[PDB]
């Protein structure tokens, strides 16, 4: 029964426009709707009527095709829209009074969803101009749905893009609870993980929550205020006003950067009285090019002339509160009559989604045109393959369609039947006096963000990067995981020996290698040289040189005077073995102090093994001779004893072959030593000790022999001193790391005491 | 325009019955349906007409309420059903010619789903009588849906229940591919995991697959034929025929137990010609009580009398291929006329879902009655709160409704708007000759399965339990995981020392504990006793006794004759120390061989430490005396030497305090020994060795002293033998576990050789 605005045509596009207000709870079953909507309603019906006239008058597309329409009141309520959609469907069915080819979707998403659920069963393509819910992106559930508006998912995309632009990490996130805000925050946090942006706490409040509730929410948000300053509300306007109430009450303004979605977009009524409260906030609007087409088509519309629109007349009486008695719709509500002088241009503000409506209409027109060109390239009108027009092929054409819209830019439909995003970023800035207002600060389009950074803050004193992680020191400071968020670093330095393995992971490289200046990596420290002017090495060298000079002098003296009683007092043949042993022992000091080559690794051990063994073998033979007392015999004994230690050295070579060892006293210290282990040093020392104990046993028996001018007494004393020195320096050797120096001093002083205690009396006597 | 069977009433229940056949592809847009369905169609319209008359005539419920109906052709096709549903909805809307309160759902599930998608938007409760798809169980998607039939999920439940009853694990599973079979197999495998039933391989074929494809499927199934014998097909009849073609071709019958869902339920046409092919198969049907109500209401229906049903007349001409020229529906298709004598009782077979239709009708009637009683307990007719009847409250009543159905049992609606399952299990058994047919073998109801096991196989020679895991041996056989399925055990035995920790997991308990007979657990083996009649212990005891007798005799003899030259030859005072040492050493043997008590742990070590040390201390003093040669002095030396070893024992007690050790030579052997470690045995042995070496050194000097009638020579020889024995038995001690026995023999023989070599000559001389 309800009146339908019917424009005649050949291919007939239906539409649902929210002409009347939502009926209250009392008339949900009767379904008597409220007052006529001005901005959302009749503007749109006039829009499509004029648009269809223009398309009818445009030879550019659909040449011999006339497009009619039916406008049915949608009342912004699901029930009424469903009634009207039923009327559409039955008309189309009984047609098979004319079949509806497609339909322009209702405003609200919560209504468009149900209308889609109904239309999906009859292959009726629907195009929406206001449905922005992202649950309509599915094609499993809503196959026949087309949007010239981007979903709220793309609002979330724009917000995350601008946050990325301003380089923030630890931002707070609140959202209105319901269909809108909840899903919006889900999308936002979905697209946050792809950017590494952290979220403080996904707070969730109503628009009807108490002032106390709002204050509690503000306190909860401010709990992390020092760290988190940018609060993204996927918020309704009333939520914004609630938060502003809370901010004025708590007085915690300034740090709270209110980044809002399409809530307080341009709606200053949201923030009237609270201009100072939320200055510097960032919001988003849909791009709405003011279309002059409708301005010209609409401002010249008088009630009498505009006969085609049925309720328009009625609208007049409500628009101006005047009762046009002359007009058939002589409503008794208004007292005064309507003056002919009263025009419509006054207070004329067109809807904020006018571009979208026109875009949807052209979208369907171009869909039909594309399908016509695909299937009817013959007759300029309706071909054979179009007479039973089917929704499947029309939707197929509509998926793969594009054109320049009335707005100015192109309209593309992706896989999910969504137009690309087209947003304007705006800031609630303050003027000179208390006249704060909204100003455009750039645009967001299809992914590319063109913001005007210089416009906001007017300087480089913006809100600090809300982050839980200050940039770590490039030296050794490594990130940690506090377990709270994914961007809360405690830049604790790595170990002195560690390097920067990763940004979040630290490691220390292999032994010997030490990190660089900035711990970029690590490098191997040079090995020790062991030929130095160090006091201890030079002291050893001086001692060895003095010993060599003394040995050479005494050797020469004893070789020349080989018949004197003083020389005859001792073995005039076996002393050469002593001299050779002593000289080799002295040269051992020089052997150790050099570059520790493989050949040197051989020679050093060879010398330090042979020379002491040889010397003490001669000593033990001499002591045995003395014991016999109180010479082609003892030579063989001495040779065998020397060969014993030579065999020991050979066996040690066989067991553990020498190689140039990179000795590591620490990990930050690298020295170069041969592979002489504990066994490799003890074994020669063991044999030397055995010979020394033998000498001690065979000489202690003759501790008090003053023969040859007090010879044996001083020899015994010196040997006791030598034994004491050996037993004292063995632990000093093992309890230190200056191994080469210790061996040098030990052998040098051993030979020195021996030579200086057995030969100095002899030299003094002879000269 | 399409003719609607309209029964007048006050509360009007619509219905959709598949009156005509599905229109072919050529007339999907024209929507001209095919021939009139007999079994599925007009039976049901007559059913509901008579049922509504009866409910109208029953004062038991809805006293002053008359129920009308509209029957609209459903044509088994989605498009026609949607057209008719649109008509219903528009009638109901314009009513607000009379409002439809509810609707009886279309037959097919693929049609009921779409009709539900349409009706959900208008609060129109729908009850289905044939929709068995389990995607309709959801209430998120299909809120206003009621089923008097159970879903296919419950067919899967029944199959899994019977498999559980017959106790099978490793069963093959095949399913028709599509809406039916795929979802059915999903449900079956869902409910299999709750029972631990394994699946061979979820094979998936069409009903249109080639004979080659069917043969390939049969080969794939038979690939596991020895292990898996029961093949559950959630199968269409054509799939069954395909599998039977394959079975006849391959000739792999017998082992293949065809457990089928509602495919070849009673449809012998599926298995005609293949009676021998799939004997012994198990199938399921919906319980269909043959309702005599409809039999009486329907058999007395003549075309002329039955004016209320519009197409019934037409049905007549198609039912009998006679053209009733007299009747207004004088179809020209049939040549012959209709004889008045021609009745309808011939070949009368009612539909297999008659009970379900009547149950649905009564279900809606009882829903209305319950809601009436809930809201209108006043006027016997329509109260105030019912005039604008709403679907929400009607569905609320329908959810919480129950009654005794026409079938005989109750109808309950759970949370998901589903009636409980009611199935009859049937077997394709063989008669005497080649006359194999279906026979009922029990029922399944709401969860309780009442099968007739004795009916099937007629003996205990059923199909073997198709399992991958034979029952493991109760001893130590543990299950494994081959990685193929969750019930493929290889009953490998556990370790000899292991126990049955779990059915699938094995473990071995703590040390010492050994498993029981059946490895139920483990128990601690008793410790060693070490007081035995074993040959070696008894030999030690005999030796010790002989030694004690000899020692006592010689002690007495030497005490009496304490002045003889033979006795005077040795120390006539120090020999008492020797005798006491020897006797204590002998008693050590008895000390070791007993229960190893804590006090015994003390005493044994004390003795074995003191006695040898004391004896050898006296020996070393004697040897020192001899060395002085070649007495209140040596007594103190001996006492000090004894106290040395006593202090050694005390220090060993301090370091490692004795405790009763459960010694474990192996894990299956438990002995009881003190905590005498290597150190605790070597230290006394070390001291003993030191004294022995001292004795050797001091006696080897006097190896050839024939004084006192060849005394020292034999003593030296015996001491050499003793040293050899010690050096030989130390490794024998360390290279064995008979520690107590070894110590006993060592000490006993040491004392024996000592006594028998130092004293036997003396005794022989004196007597
Ligand atoms: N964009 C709207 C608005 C929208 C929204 C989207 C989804 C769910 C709820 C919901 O309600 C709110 C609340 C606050 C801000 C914007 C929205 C749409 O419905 O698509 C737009 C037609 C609606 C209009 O202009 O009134
Ligand atoms: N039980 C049915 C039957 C059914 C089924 C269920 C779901 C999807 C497909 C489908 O097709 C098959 C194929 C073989 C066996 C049974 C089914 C139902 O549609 O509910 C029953 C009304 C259908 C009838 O009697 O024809
Ligand atoms: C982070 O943002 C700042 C401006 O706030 C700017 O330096 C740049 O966009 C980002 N930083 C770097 C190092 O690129
Ligand atoms: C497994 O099934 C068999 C009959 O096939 C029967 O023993 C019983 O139901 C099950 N087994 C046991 C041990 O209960």
């Amino acid at each position: 029964r309800r009146v339908v605005a019917h424009m005649p045509g050949d291919i007939i596009i239906g539409a649902l426009f929210s002409v009347h207000h939502q009926p209250t709870v009392d008339k949900v079953h009767e379904r008597k709707c409220g007052a006529v909507r001005e901005q959302y309603g009749i503007q749109r019906v006039e829009a499509m009527l004029h648009t269809l006239e223009r398309i009818n008058s445009d030879p550019t597309l659909l040449p011999n095709i006339t497009l009619g329409c039916e406008i049915r009141d949608s009342c912004w309520h699901s029930a009424v829209a469903l009634e009207q959609s039923i009327e559409f469907i039955r008309d189309s069915l009984i047609s098979s009074k004319k079949p509806i080819v497609g339909v322009i979707g209702p405003g609200s998403s919560s209504v468009a969803i149900q209308v889609q659920n109904l239309l999906q069963l009859f292959n009726i393509p629907q195009i929406a101009y206001s449905a922005t819910s992202m649950d309509l992106s599915d094609k499993t559930l809503f196959k026949y749905f087309m949007r010239v508006v981007p979903s709220d998912a793309q609002q979330a995309r724009a917000m995350v893009d601008i946050v990325k632009r301003y380089n923030w990490t630890y931002v707070s996130a609140v959202h209105t609870e319901g269909n809108y805000g909840e899903s919006g925050m889900e999308a936002f946090k979905d697209m946050s993980a792809k950017e590494g942006i952290c979220i403080a706490h996904s707070y969730k409040i109503y628009s009807n929550a108490g002032e106390q509730s709002f204050d509690k929410l503000l306190k909860k948000l401010t709990s992390h205020l020092p760290k988190a300053r940018v609060v993204a509300c996927f918020c309704e306007g009333m939520t914004v006003r609630g938060l502003l109430m809370a901010m004025r009450r708590l007085g915690l303004a300034g740090e709270f950067l209110l980044l809002g979605s399409d809530g307080w977009a341009d709606r200053y009524d949201v923030t009237d009285g609270y201009q100072r409260e939320a200055v510097g906030g960032i919001t988003i609007k849909l791009q709405s090019p003011d279309v002059k087409w409708f301005d010209d088509y609409y401002l010249k519309l008088r009630p009498e002339t505009n006969l085609r629109n049925p309720w328009f007349q009625e609208f007049w009486q409500h628009r101006f509160q005047c009762r046009l008695e002359g007009f058939p719709q002589e409503n008794s509500k208004y007292n005064k009559t309507c003056n002919s002088s009263l025009t419509l241009k006054t207070h004329h503000v067109q809807d904020s989604k006018m571009g979208f409506v026109i875009n949807a209409i052209y979208s369907m027109a171009y869909g039909l045109h594309n399908m016509q060109m695909s299937l009817c390239p013959g007759y300029a009108g309706l071909c054979d393959a179009m007479k039973p027009i089917d929704g499947r092929k029309l939707l197929e054409s509509l998926m793969k369609t594009a054109f320049t819209g009335v707005s100015g830019d192109t309209i593309l439909f992706d896989e999910n039947g969504d137009s690309p995003g087209r947003y304007e970023i705006m800031n609630f800035k303050e003027m000179g006096k208390d006249y704060f207002d909204y100003i455009n600060v750039g645009s967001w389009d299809n992914g590319e963000l063109k913001m005007d950074d210089d416009e906001v803050w007017s300087k480089k004193s913006n809100i600090i990067r809300s982050v839980c992680s200050e940039p770590c020191e490039k030296g050794q400071i490594k990130v940690i995981r506090k377990g709270e968020v994914s961007c809360c670093w405690t830049c604790t330095p790595c170990k002195e020996n560690e390097y920067v393995f990763d940004e979040y992971t630290c490691k220390a490289c292999q032994l010997g290698s030490w990190p660089t200046d900035d711990l970029t990596g690590c490098d191997l420290i040079p090995v020790q040289y062991l030929r130095w002017g160090d006091p201890e090495p030079i002291a050893a060298v001086v001692f060895a040189c003095l010993g060599l000079l003394a040995t050479l002098f005494v050797t020469v003296v004893f070789i020349i005077y080989r018949d004197t009683p003083v020389v005859k007092s001792s073995s005039r043949e076996l002393c050469y073995i002593i001299l050779a042993g002593i000289c080799l022992g002295y040269l051992c000091t020089f052997c150790l102090i050099a570059k520790p080559k493989q050949i040197y690794c051989y020679l050093q051990r060879i010398g330090i093994g042979l020379s002491p063994a040889m010397s003490y073998s001669a000593l033990v033979t001499k002591t045995n001779r003395i014991a016999r007392i109180l010479a082609c015999a003892q030579l063989v004994i001495a040779f065998i004893l020397i060969c014993i230690q030579l065999g020991i050295i050979v066996a040690l070579f066989i067991m553990e072959p020498p190689d140039i060892m990179h000795d590591y006293p620490s990990i930050r210290e690298v020295y170069l030593i041969c592979n002489t282990t504990n066994l490799g040093v003890v074994a020669p020392l063991g044999y030397n000790g055995l010979l020394i104990l033998a000498c001690t046993f065979y000489a202690f028996k003759t501790r008090n022999v003053p023969a040859n001018f007090n010879e044996a007494k001083y020899i015994a004393f010196a040997m006791y001193t030598t034994c004491i020195i050996w037993l004292a320096f063995v632990p000093i050797y093992f309890g230190s790391n200056y191994k080469a120096i210790t061996m040098c001093f030990s052998v040098s002083l051993s030979a020195t005491v021996l030579l200086g205690c057995m030969f100095v009396p002899k030299v003094y006597i002879i000269l």
